[PDB]
This record gives C-alpha cells, structure tokens and sequence, in this order.
C-alpha cells in the first residue's frame, strides 16, 4: 500500500514547489537550462514546462497538466496545487481506513457538486461590441490600450459566426527598442529576416509571392555516378551548365509573377547576385514556423519544387518594405501583433501578459461566464460541496468533505504569498460568505481594497474553473489508483 | 520436489500483482516502457502483454494466457487469478502428501464439472435487432452510442448467414483531440499518412486505386559497377535517361487507370515530381497491414511490379481524402466497394486509449455472441455457483480426487473475494452472505454489487459474461495450472 | 579411487533428473534455451537433445544415450535410469572391496543372462495384414485412425521384401488449424512456400520438374575484374546484357520440358516478371531438407547449374496445387503424412506420438517380438540374472545380484511416478511373478485395471529391450574404466 | 512486533508440535535428551519430554505446563494436546491470511470442541464396576499389575460417590501402606513403635546463641568440657521437650551426628534424619502431623498417630491417620473410570468420529464460524495422520479410506491398525482411552489455542 503513500508524497512535493507561484505576489524560480538563458516568471505553465524529471508519478502530473488547462485554458498553477492539496486530504483519509477507490468516487461526487455549483455563482459577459475592454485589464497602468489590440485582434480573426471557435493564426514578434505602450496593431504578418541584399528596391505593390522550400542545384537521381572532369574544357563546361540553370530558376518564376520570392533551406553565393539583375530576390529563410503563416494569410501552397509552380497558387499581398526586418501590409487573409519596449524585460513580460488576454477572450467566445477570483469561488465551491457532503451517508460523505477542505487551499496558499495569516484570513472569509450571502468576496489580495473581490474586477472565466476542477479530480484519480510502478 | 513450490510461489506472485487489477475498481500499474511513452490500464491482457518477463513460468502464464484468451475470449486476468488461486491450494495439497498427478486429475475432473454446470446457469440473448446494444453496458459514461457503433461494427462484418464466424478487417484509429462524444459514424476504412506534396489534389474522387509493394527506382544490374560519367554531355545524358525511364512507368499506371496510385518501400526523391506534373497523386509509404485493408476493401489485387499490371486490379473507390487534425494530417476514404473501421476523438491523449480497449471488449463480446448467444451473470455469480456444483460433487467422490476438487471449489471463490475486496467491502464476509443468498434463494445471477450502487441481485445491471469466456476461461486456467503442476527441473541451459 | 566416485555421482544425478519423466505419468521439463521457445515433454530422447553441459562424464552418458536408442529403438529414458542404478549398486559394491573390472566383468554376465532371458518371455506380432492396427494404440481415445496411417505409411514403402529394412523418407508436416483426427494420409510427398506470384494457374498437370540449386546472374571467372561503365550507353548495354541472359535461362528450361521449376538461393526481384510471361514459375526456396525429398520423389537429380541441365533427368509429377502452401499429388515414387489440430499444442503432440508408432513398426519388420512392458520384463530378467547368480562363485556373484536390484528400479520409478509406494508395490509384483508364473504383470500403471499387463496391451518390442541394457551395460562399462579424466 | 508476532508465536508453538509428532502413537521416537552432566534418557510419552528441553519462546513455555499440569495430572495422554494444538494454529494461519479475525477463530474453535465433547457421549462405551472386568481391562497398559492397580485404587477411593482421590501411592509385593527408606539411626532403639505420635521437625539443635559481640575464650579442661557438657545439657532440653508433648519418635532435617543420637537413645526418643521436603510430607499428609519450624517450640496437637512402625533389612509404618505399591500408567486410568465409567476406543478413531461430526455441523452455520469449524475437523484429523506416518503407512491413504469406512460401516472404532498387525477393527485389540481423557485433552488443546491467538505484542 506504501506505493500509493510514495505516489502522494511526490506529488505533494511538486505540489508545495508550485504553491509559492501562486497568485500575483507568486515567485518565479529559474530554470535555466541548456548552457542557455534563464527564465524568471509566475504563472507555472511555464513553470511545468521545464521542471526537473525525476520521479515517474510527477511526471504524470506533469503530463496532465500541460495537457489541457495550459493548452486550452490557462490556470495550470491552480491544477497542481489543487491536485497536491487533495493527495494531503487523501493521506489522512487512507490512514483513517478508507479504501482507495472510494476516495476517487467520493472525490468524483463532490467535484461534480461544485462544478454544478459554479453556474450559480456564473455571471454574463457579451460580445460583439467591446465592452471586453474593460474584461482584460484584468488579466495583468499599461493595460488600457492592450486589451483595445487584444479584442481587436481576436474578433477580427474568430469563427465567431458561428461554431465560437477561434484560429491563431496569430502569434506576437516584438522589437527590443522603443517605449512601453507604443506597440502597434497591425493587419498582416509580419516577419524579420530582410530581402537577402541591400540593392533592392523596398516596397514591393501588389506583389505575387513564390513559396518554395527547394534547394537551387538541379539533382541528379541517385545512381553510381561519380565523375571525371577530365580536360579544363569541360570543367568550364560544367560551370557554364549549372550558372545557366540558375537562371532556369529565375524566368521561370518571372514566367508566373514575379515581384519577390520566398525561399527556405540554402541559398548560394552567386544566386543573389543573378537574381539581383532580374528583380526576383526573395528571403532566406526561417522555416515552417512564419512560413506557414505567410501560407495561410497569402495564397500561397508552399511548392517544394524546384521548376514546378505554376500559379494557379501563390498572391497576393500589397506591400513589402522594412534596420534588419522587413514587414508586409495589404495582403489577402491575419493578424500577427507588434511590440516596443526596452531592455528585453520590457517585453516578453508584455508577451506573457497578452498570452493571458488572448486566452480569455478565446474562452469568453466559446463560453461567456465568469467566477469571480481570489479563491472566492473555491470557497464557496467547499461550501455546496459540504453541504452536500452533510446529506450523504456511507464513506463518499468524509472523501466529500475531503474535497471541500481541499478546495480552501487556494484561498490558503492566495493568502500566503501575500503575507497574511493563511487560515486566519481564509476562515474570516468563509464567515463573511455564509453570511452576507455573497459569493464574490475573498483574499484581497494586493493588500488594498475592500476585499469585496466584485471590485478590483478579478475574473477567472468560467471553463478555466471547470477545467480546473475537472483535470484535478482527473489527476487525483490517476494517482490514487495507480500502483505497482512496473518500468523496464 | 522444490522446484514446483519455486514455480508455485513465482506464479502465485503474478496472480497476486494481477489481483487487484480484476473488476470495474482495478488499478492500473504505471507501465513505462523502453525510452517511450507510459501507458496505464486495467485489464490484464495489456499488462500481460508487456510486464516484466522474468521467469519462465510467468512467461508460460502469458504465452497461454495470450495463446486463447486474449486472441479469441475477452477475460485474461481472471484466467491469472484464477490459476494463482488453485496454486495456492495445491501447494498445501503437496503438503499434505498428495502426488502432484492426482491434484491435476482432481482439478480436470472438478474444471469439467464447473463447465457444464455454467450451461444450467447459462440464459438466452436474441439477435438480430438491437437487443444486443443495451447488453453492451458491461464492458465499460459514453456508453449509450458506444455499444451502438459496436453492434453496428460487428454485424455490418459478419458471415451471419450462417456459420457465424468473423472478425479482422475491421481496425480502430484514434487521433487523439476532442471528447469521446465526438466519435462519429463509420463507412469505410481509413488510413495514416499522407499522398505526400502540399501541391497534391487533397480530394480525389470516383478513384481507382493501384497497389504496388515495388521500387519507384529503374534497376540496376547489380553486377560490380563502377559507373563514371565521362562528358557534361553525358551527366545530362545520364538525367534525361532516369527521367524518362521515371515517366515509363507513370503512364503505364494511368493506361489501366489512373486517379491516385499506392506505393510500399521507396518513393523517390524527383518522382513524387514526376507524378504532379503528370497528375497521379499516388502515396508513401506503408507496410503489409493498411496495405492488405485497402487491398481486401477496394479491388484491389496487390501488384508485386513495377511496370506489369492490367486493370481490372484496381478497385472502384468513391471517395478519398485528405483531412488534417491538429497540425499532421491523415488522408481517409468513403464509398468502398466493401469494410468498415472505426474512430475515435478523445483529447487528453489518455482519453482514448480508453476508449480503444473499451471498444475492443465489445467487439470481441458480440463476436462471442453471434458464435453462441448465451450468458451467465458475472460479479462473480457464474464463479460461486460453480464452487457450490464443484463442492457438492466433491463431497460425494472418495480417494485423493476429493480433495483436489474442494481444493477446486475455494479457488473459484477468489473471484468473488478479489472482486470484494477491490471494492472496499469485507472480502470473506461479503462473499460468504452471498454463498449463503445463492442456496436459499436459489438464484445464480446475484453477488458482489460491485459498483456499490444497486440492489445485490446482478440480475438488474445486467452483467453478462457470455459462455464461451467462462467456459474458456475455466479450461485455460486448469490448463496453465496442469502444466505448471507437472514440469520440473527447469532446465534454462 | 574417487574419480570413480566423482563420474558415478555426476551420473547418479543425470539419472535422478531423468528418473521422474519415467512411464506415462513422467514429467516434462523446460529446456528453452536460445532466446527461442520452450519445449515440454516427456520422453528423455529429446530431453538429452538438450541438457545443459556440465560434466565430461555425463556427456559421455549424453553421446551414448542418443548413439543407439533414440536413433534406432525407442526407450530411451530407460537407459538413463537403468545406467544409474547400475551404477549406484557398483557404488556399494566397490566399498565393498570388489575391484571395478570385476564389477564390469559380472554385469556384462549378467546382461548376457537377462538379454537370453527376454526370448523366453518373447511373443510374436505377424505383417502384411493389419493386426498391427492394435499394436500401435498402445504406443501412446485418438488412436485408432492413427494407427491405421502409420501401419499404410510404413509398409507401402519399405524393403519388406526381404532385407526387413524402412526408408524414411518420410517426415511429417502438420498445419495449425483443423480438428484433431481430420488428419488425412496421402501418398505424395507435401511442401510450402507457394509458386512466388499469385497470378499462376494452379494445378499443373503431368509436370516436368527443374530442380536447380543456382543463383540466376551470370558470373565471371575471377579476375581483378572492376569495371569502368563509361558512357550512359554502356549502362543501358549492361542492363539489356543481362536481362537477356534472364530469358536465356527461361527457354532454356522450356525445352527440356518447362511446368514448373523449383529452385534454391536467390530469386531476383524481376526474375518473377520474365518467368510468369513464359508459364516456367518455379518457387523459392526451403534448400535440402524437403529438397532431397523430392528428388528422391521425383527424379530428380538436383542439378547445382546455371545453364547445364538436359533431360535425362528430372519428372515426373502429376498434380501441384494449393492459403500459404503448395501440395503435390501423382507422382514417380514416397509418403509424408498431414495433421490437422488447433492451438499449436494438439499438434506436435501428435507428432511425437506419431514418432513412437513408426519407430516401433520398423522396429518389429526387423525382428517381429514383443516382451511386455510395465517393468515386468525387468522383473523376470531380474528373476533370472538373481538365479544364475545363486549358482555363481567368486566376485561376479555379487555384480550379478547388483544387476537384479538395479533391473529391479524400473519398476519401482514407474512407482514413483504415478505415486505408488515403490518398494510396497514392487515387492507384491515380484511375488506375484514368482508364483503364478506369469512375466507379464506389474506396475498398473494408469491406476486403472487388473495388474496383468498382458491386458492393456504394454509392449516395449524386443529389440528395443535388448538395445536398453545393451547400451547400459555398455555405458557402465565405461564409466566403471574410466579414471585420470585428462583434457587439456 | 503488533500482528506478525501472532504468526510468530503459531511458528514457535507449531515447532514444538513437529518436534513431538514423531514420538505419537505406539512406534514413536525415544529423544535422547540428557540434562547438564547428567545422563541420557530415552523414552516415549511427551509427557516426559515437555518436562526437559528449554524455554525457548515464551509461547513454547505456555505449550508445557498446560499440557503437562492437566493431562498428566488428570489424565494420561501428553503428546496429543499438543500435536493437536500445534494442527489448531497451523489451520488458523490460513483462517487469519483469509482474513479472518483471531478472536473469532477462537470462538468458532470453542464451539466447535463442544460438538467434539458432546460426541464423546455418544461414541462412549459403558464398563462395569465393582470387581473383575477392570483388571482385564489394565492388560493394555503382565498379569498382576492390572490386580494390585485395581485394588490399590479400589483401597483409596471415595466411591460413595463423587469418586476422586490422589496422592497417596507412589513406589514385587502387595502392599499395606506407605513406606520410607532409611534408619531410626543407631540400631539399638526400638524397631517397635507402635501408637506413635510423629514429630515432623524440620529445624537444626544447636545451642540458641545470643546476639552481641561474642568471640568466646577458652582454657583447656576448666571451660572446653564445660562447653561440651553444656551443649549436651541443652540438647537434653529439646528431647525433654519432644517427650512432653507426644512421646516416641520423631522426624528431622538437617545435622544429628555427635554423641547426640546417643543420648536420644538413653532418653527413648527414636527419631530420623535427615531428608527435604519427601518423606517429611509424605509422612506428614500420611499421618498427622503438619510441620513444625522449631527448634523446640511446639504445641501437640501437630503429631501423628502412626499406628505402627517397623524397621526391616529401610523402615516402613502401617496403620495410618493411605496405601502406596511397592515392586505408573494404568494408575491414572483407573481412576478416570472411577469417576465416569465409559471409554471410547482410541486409534484416532474417537478424532475421526469427532471430525466427521464437527464437519456435519459445520456444513449448516452462518458467518465466518463455518470455515473456523471445518479447520477445527482437519485439525483433529492429524491425530490419524501422525499416528499412519509413524508406523510407515500413506498418511492421506489410510486416512481417507477409514474415514470413508466409518461412515459407510457406520463405526466408531475402526482406524490405524497401528502396530501393523491386525483387522483394524479397533474392536479387538482392546485399546481404550476412557472418556475423561479425551474430554481434557480437546478442551486443553484448544484452551491453549484461544490462549496463543488472544495473546498479542506481549513484549
Ligand atoms: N487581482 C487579484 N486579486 C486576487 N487574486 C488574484 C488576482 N489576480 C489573480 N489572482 C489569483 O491568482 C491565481 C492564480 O493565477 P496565476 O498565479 O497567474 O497562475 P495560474 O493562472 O496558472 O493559476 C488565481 O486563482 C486568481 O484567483
Ligand atoms: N458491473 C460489474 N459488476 C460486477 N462485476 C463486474 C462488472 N463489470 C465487470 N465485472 C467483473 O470484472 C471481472 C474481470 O473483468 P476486468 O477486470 O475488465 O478484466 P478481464 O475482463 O480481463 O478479466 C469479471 O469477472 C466480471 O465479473
Ligand atoms: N500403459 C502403460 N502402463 C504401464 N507402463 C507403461 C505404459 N506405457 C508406457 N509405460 C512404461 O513407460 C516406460 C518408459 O517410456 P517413456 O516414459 O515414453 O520413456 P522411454 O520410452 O524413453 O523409456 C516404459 O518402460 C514402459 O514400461
Ligand atoms: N495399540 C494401539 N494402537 C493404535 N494406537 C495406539 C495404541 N496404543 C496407543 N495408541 C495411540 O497413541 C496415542 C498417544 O500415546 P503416546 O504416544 O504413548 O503418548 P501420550 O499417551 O502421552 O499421548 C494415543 O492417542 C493412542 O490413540
Ligand atoms: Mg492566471
Ligand atoms: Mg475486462
Ligand atoms: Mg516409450
């Protein structure tokens, strides 16, 4: 039975190292590590993407919560903490004699409870004319003018009519240089990687794109082959052979539209140069990842040939034009935003801030409910849970309350790395919700305000909460039932 | 002597691991393997199927357990509890001074005795229209279109008229991405991979199909060359020949039909060139299984050339295509000449995997039902009444016999007891009760809830067994501990 | 001294190992071993194919088991047992002061005595009408057919007339799947691997067979050799070169007579092609053993060319048809039985039964007597070699004794083995052989019948007996001489 | 250890069970067993046995003394209580690893020994009392023994009724009472001391010295004579005691020696020395007399009223206030059928009958006594299966077939030959274990069984 206790305590483990992350006064840890930078952030979705591997059973957990919460939703801290303080109860439940299986069931039953609670406690957000400006504020002074570009770019480019089901299609490149909020909002991709020379005209109008990922030697099929190269008269020859073929290349894309090209894998010496003559150049190179966006956005079908393009694909964007990068405007549809800052610390932390927008929205349009935060809405989840865990018999009733007590630990940890007393301020809290009659209210937790949590607009959505829940119980489920830990 | 209580003890340490995996509440074994993934489940036929092979009576117990049960009968952990059970018995029978032989007689006698009682216990189950679905319920909440999609998969590939014996050419697919209720209807096979080239036609339609298991490459001779290519003259002359004697066999295809073409092995570096340029959009690469599937549904008469074939071979395909999930893609194919595969969308990654052994057990079921519609009730019931035959038969034999069949008797209770404790109950006092309901209530369908929700009677919840599982089942398990009680010296040179 | 002591220790425990798969009831054993299957069985004669090698002595036992018995007779694990026992009465009686030669010297006389004692006991089976039907169901329910097959399998092709002498010339095939006693006689020999392309008509009638063990490129004599294959048109030349010696071995076959080949070694990837145009397809490969058999069948003189082959020889088959396998019927003459089954374990069974009925016919068309079996010829032998030694002086007295009480051990491990009081149960039979004059009874075995033996019809031949403790004594004629065990 | 020192304490208890089921039944193993610089010793019947050896477990200690102040105090048969102990605790391990609960298993073994007991009653066989029919019944314990056993008993007996007695017989010729070895010391007093009055002094006769700083000074004749004549004087003063209260002979521990015996003899006091605790309280259960820690100090009252005592080429007194032989077993038997007359015939048939009955009841009974029950039968059943592997037979074998016979015959008796000459009736060969020793044997067995399974931790 130890095995199920070796289980908990490692989770446990990784359960106590995510707790102090929690919340907007969280840590940050370090990570490094591959000879390479480091990373300093809240928010442990990040923070599970690396993580030591160790043991078998935190891997589980590791897997799982990356799985759907940090893939889909966003709380992942939330998932691990969850999970861990629902191994600490299970602990002292299997000491009390309680079979495994029981605890899951029971663990099952109250975690139903307070998902069938938590659209009591829902509240509407719409849709389709801002009013979500206001909702992403939230989500991190600086904030009043992103979320503008947060919702601009998501409505913009969203099923949305209907399905409520977005792309992205969209990812974010920001420039070291400049200053805070004068980040741009753009309607196209935009790439770095400049036109491969610096004789070529900038501004490219209404430009017919050539997406191709060849290399530019005409191949041969692999037999024996080998060569001779015999008298200086053919090794000229051959010089001549391939310098004509290259242009071979060239007219025949000038034959479909020329403008600018798009190339990836190598691109030779003198290449640029017969290329520079003709007005073709095109780029090289960054691969699939700003190639498929190019891809999506314009045209294209991206040719692996190598003398076989015909168009038929590829167009159709409206600008092309720049001290490294070049941006593109006018295309045929895309939205990839633009950032300014300064020192590298500037940005990246505006990039994680976004993420956290884009992500709400995105849930918002699927399903527009919010919770209010703070642990508000887990306290009164231990509340139904409880309550319903006072009416049911046989062993399910102490898992239920299990869960409940469970639940509290997030008001809990919200409170510790604020520097409050944790289960001073939680039980204070939890009085203040049974009467008043106000789920909405709990852990400050900037240290000023009311503590009314209704203000200060702290919202956790609505999925991300039952998302939450679910993948814990899903975990919990796992690791209470999982033992032997066969391996090779 | 000692050498069978090694083999005894080993094998009951199997059994033991295995005990706590059997029913709905087993558990799940982590199960990692090589430099892969992990996979965690009940069921005992997949863990059978890896575990850690060690000694060669634990292989002997998969090798047999895998032999019949696993290929033909759904239920392979009660096949290792239970021959762990009456190891556990006869060794305190070698105790006792019993030779080995006569435990093994006494077992066969009480297995034959226990067989044909499970045909008194045995009830009957209609065919034909949708009696079958709402019976599925036990091997698994999704089931309500679970054993629809079942039943459907089963009976639309059946001999059926009659003989009643059929499977394979069925296989299941999961992509991994969604909620079980995304799974859908099913028409006919579908495949991985890809016609390779984004330039393709990703929908080819009303398309005859030609499968080859050759080289696109023009061969060789294979005699020691040393081929050296004298001029550029000749370097061009070398390519020109390869494209053309690449092209000789493109248009040898479309004179039989063309649409898309189907390769094995190799397909070569400008080739899939030459086949887009030429508009055959044919695909790479797949060994004998998912070739063999669209050889039997669609034509198709696999082509061992290369050059030589007439059609007649390909088959008459009403649609194929394209689709991608997530980022990779899978080309899958509708309106066959039949056939049918099924798919599954669970998201999680650990979702399905689920539902593909959830679905396997109903497969194999209605397959057992259709080769003979009887079922006794599980929960163990079908296992104590079988004790009580065995006990009563055991009490009116003499000689040594007898006691190997009580011995025989208790270690058919395992299940019920593995089964109890499992669930959290009392496992001897639970199953005792139960003992004692069965003979003064006279009915063989109830005992141990399990779910732990319901009125005991197992006749409700209607959990069926079939027959040919537990007839299996008993003979299999008396067959591993047969062997087992003989064999000795253990050679392993 | 002691290296005795140290070959007849190392022996005594091949015997005890060998002991406990004595009789009907033996057991099985495991023996794997090559990173490959398991095999288990009783009868010792392919449980010595194994055995793990350990000591000299006991491979010398090794060789000489398999030397005679399991090669020619049957029982094999009789001698083994037999040799043992032997061995641990010459124990006791070399502490007894008598010299080891003595001791050979007295069991050579007493072999000598039981040997002259088992034709008194003799009794005569008749040939060339049935009758051995019944003789073959006790050599393992299912038997009845059986028997019939091997008695039509054996008699049809024998020298019989006279030279009392088999061929074998016969093996066996069986195919997973079928039930039980579908196994069907034939009178042909049977292969697998099929033509080597689906598209050929089966059945081929009156063939002309083309055995050939060669590979199908033309070779060159060595020379330094290399090649140079300049121009293109070379390569073309080479290619058309030996695509034309391709066919230059088809019709070269057509005009000896064609149907279908059969060949060993390579067949080459577009040799299928130009030899399903001619209708010449032969198959590939399985080399000689099932080669052989059907050169002796048909023909056939295998022919190791490549161009030479003229006819002469080769034919004359019939019928060659079929999902795997290709069968032949109507041959030249020629017998190779088929079993049906299921699981894998039904057959191979049936095959080692089988083994045991067509040894013991050969063995009684050499010499047609039986003596019966149980242990009770042990008995009676034991009876008369004890007589001879109460009328013998000196030191081979006592050897001649040791020889009874060691004959006296079948017996008593057939005892064992069906879990019988050994010496209780021996002793009563050999009483009752003594009164009652009747060297037939003894050891039940099968816990079921009248003792009589001469009922349940147990025959061990006579050869076969004659051979076992020819070979013991043989062997512990060696072991008693053998001392200094040099090796390097 | 919590729960694993119960399985411990069935391992060391069984132990002691396997190391005495050789030594069961007539063709037992002798022990060779010696003791220190003492001798060997060799003999059947644990009883013996479970006196020596060690104390190994404080569990194989309980396993003696229960199965030794009982069954060889009341009863006869030793071995069997705790082979059949040991067989109780070896079924109970596989009870406890089903899950089972100890005080349970004890339980189900309690009432499972009263249907045993019960049965007893009905396989008894009645004898009849009063003359002969014993005597020909000691035979299986030649002639005589069974008469002077019988008549020996038969002179010490209650009889009207409640029938029990013992310790007055110990140790060929018949007897008239008990009887002493040694001497009055010093032949020249009295072999005739007929209507004495025993005084059982275990005390030393010296002089009462004084408690204060003493070292005595003597010269020579003046004071040394004086302090011999002095002892003297006071050793006078103790026999004119012992003749003021009683007369004639005495009993002492301890020193004599000197003159002092003599002047007993000028004063008519033949005493005795000197022994420990036998033949002082032989002699003093036997006639009178308590005894007396002075020294002179004394009231009688204590004395005994012998009416004869003798000395002949060791000393023996008649006529007491009480018969013992002079030349075990049959000894004991005989006084269990004073108290209840029926016997039941041994063999391991009474244990086969008793299992077959326990089994039957077993088969109807609810909850988790059931399997307690059963274990209980194939718990006596190994009284059959010793007995079979002791003499050489197929334990199981033999075993089984009379078991079925039993039933089949409907017989109560037949079983284990042993002596492998015979009908196995059991009928024949007159072989008897009364009823109160199977009756004390059973419940002894499993009180020792309820006993070891209550127990638990226990340091
Ligand atoms: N302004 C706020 N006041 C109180 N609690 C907050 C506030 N903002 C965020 N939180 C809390 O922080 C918790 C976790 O968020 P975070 O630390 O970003 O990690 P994750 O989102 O992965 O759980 C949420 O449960 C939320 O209640
Ligand atoms: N609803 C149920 N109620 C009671 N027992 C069940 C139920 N479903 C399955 N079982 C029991 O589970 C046992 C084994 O099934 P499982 O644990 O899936 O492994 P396997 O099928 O390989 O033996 C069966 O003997 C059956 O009696
Ligand atoms: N029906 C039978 N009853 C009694 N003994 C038998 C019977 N069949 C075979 N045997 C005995 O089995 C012995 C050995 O046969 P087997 O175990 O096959 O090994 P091997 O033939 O190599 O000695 C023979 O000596 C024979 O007497
Ligand atoms: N003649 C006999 N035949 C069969 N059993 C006997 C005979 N005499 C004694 N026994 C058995 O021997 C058993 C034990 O006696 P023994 O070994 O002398 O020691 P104890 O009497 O102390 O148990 C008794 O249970 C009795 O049944
Ligand atoms: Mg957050
Ligand atoms: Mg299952
Ligand atoms: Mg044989």
């Amino acid at each position: 039975l130890e095995a199920l206790k070796s289980h908990i305590m490692a989770a446990k483990a990784v359960a106590n190292t995510m707790r102090t992350s929690l919340g907007p006064n969280g840590l940050d840890k370090m990570m490094v590590d591959k000879d390479g930078d480091v990373t300093v952030t809240n928010d442990g979705a990040t923070i599970l993407s690396m993580m030591d591997v160790d043991h078998q059973i935190a891997k589980l957990m590791v897997e799982l919560s990356k799985s759907q919460d940090d893939e889909i939703g966003d709380g992942t801290t939330g998932v691990v903490v969850l999970a861990g303080a629902l191994l600490e109860e299970a602990e002292q439940l299997l000491d009390r004699g309680i079979h495994p299986i029981r605890i899951a069931d029971g663990y099952e039953q109250a975690a139903r409870v307070a998902i069938e609670r938590l659209d009591k406690i829902s509240d509407s957000v719409l849709v389709d004319i801002k009013d979500t400006e206001p909702l992403i504020q939230t989500a991190k002074s600086c904030h009043r003018q992103m979320a503008e570009i947060a919702v601009n770019a998501v409505l913009t480019v969203a099923d949305m009519e209907r399905r409520d089901v977005d792309f992205e299609l969209i990812k974010v490149e920001g420039k070291v240089g400049g200053r805070l909020e004068d980040t741009k909002l753009i309607k196209g991709v935009i790439v770095d990687k400049d036109f491969s020379h610096p004789q070529m005209p900038k501004k490219v109008e209404d430009a017919k794109i050539a997406i191709l990922t060849c290399p530019f030697e005409p191949p041969k099929p692999k037999t024996k082959h080998k060569l001779d190269v015999t008298s200086v008269e053919d090794y000229k020859a051959l010089q001549k052979y391939e310098k004509e073929k290259f242009e071979e290349m060239i007219q025949q894309i000038k034959e479909t539209g020329a403008n600018l090209a798009i190339c990836q894998w190598g691109f030779d010496d003198e290449a640029n140069h017969l290329l520079l003559q003709n007005n073709l150049p095109a780029v090289r190179w960054v691969g699939g990842p700003e190639i498929e966006l190019i891809a999506i956005a314009t045209g294209g079908r991206i040719v692996p040939r190598f003398s076989e393009l015909t168009a038929e694909k590829l167009g159709f964007a409206g600008l092309v034009q720049e001290t490294k990068d070049k941006m593109l405007v006018i295309e045929q549809c895309a939205v990839t935003i633009f950032i300014r800052g300064g020192n590298k610390m500037i940005i990246e932390e505006a990039k994680r801030s976004l993420h956290d927008a884009l992500c709400v929205i995105r849930n918002l349009i699927r399903d527009n409910r919010v919770v209010y935060g703070g642990g508000a809405a887990e306290i009164s989840c231990a509340l139904a849970v409880s309550q319903e865990a006072d009416k049911c018999p046989t062993l399910e009733q102490y898992a239920m309350r299990a869960f409940a007590d469970a639940l509290e630990v997030i008001p809990m940890a919200l409170s510790e790395n604020s520097g409050m007393n944790p289960i001073q301020t939680m039980t204070e809290v939890r009085a203040r919700q049974v009467k008043e009659m106000n789920p909405a209210l709990g852990i400050d937790c900037l240290h000023k305000g009311t503590n009314d949590m209704k203000q200060q607009h702290v919202i956790e959505t609505l999925i991300g909460k039952k998302q939450q829940i679910s993948l814990a119980t899903q975990m919990v489920r796992m690791i209470l039932k999982i033992d032997d830990i066969r391996k090779p």
